[PDB]
């Protein structure tokens, strides 16, 4: 089957919506998500490095948004309040979702953090990614329905910062 000379497929490049105007910070990247730096070092090494939170700090740094070290996964919503960050339930690209502890979609002891890769069907579903926390051997992606229990428990944290390359008082300094 051909339509010219061969058959090409590239519809998946539009398979999901980029949110574009995510936060305020992300819009300047034209909806393209910022680069990750494996070699980049973050001062957030004090907390649970084997927890979902560490993966979240790294990916939060990917987006060029430095955040203070928050205790445990569920704590992040409260920490955001104190740090002057916004919290919402709107699916926006890039930003990490926080599940509390004892809710569907979260790990009962800590809560759970995941990174939104895409906003699907308009914002019906969200596509998330992870490194190695819940998926062993490899990395996995999953689509969460915003209408379902998993999606309703997914809470989004919006950062006020769009400054990346600058020392943040909260991010780098525990004490003051």
């Amino acid at each position: 089957m051909e339509q010219s000379s061969g058959d090409k497929d590239g519809g998946s490049d539009s398979g999901g919506a980029q949110d574009g105007g995510s936060l305020d910070s992300l819009k300047k990247y034209n909806g393209k998500l910022p680069k990750h730096d494996p070699s980049f070092v973050q001062p957030g090494n004090r907390h649970y490095k084997y927890q979902c939170t560490w993966y979240a700090y790294n990916r939060r740094g990917q987006l060029g948004i430095p955040v203070p070290l928050w205790g445990d996964a569920a704590d992040w919503i409260g920490g955001a309040k104190g740090a002057g960050y916004g919290v919402g339930r709107t699916p926006k690209q890039g930003a990490c979702v926080i599940w509390q502890r004892g809710v569907q979609g979260g790990s009962p002891q800590y809560g759970h953090v995941a990174f939104v890769e895409k906003v699907l069907d308009g914002g019906k579903k969200i596509f998330i990614s992870e490194h190695n926390y819940a998926t062993p051997n490899g990395y996995g992606t999953r689509t969460i329905d915003m209408s379902s229990a998993i999606g309703k428990n997914a809470q989004f944290i919006y950062d006020k910062k769009k400054n990346s390359s600058s020392v943040d008082k909260l991010a780098a300094a525990l004490e003051h």
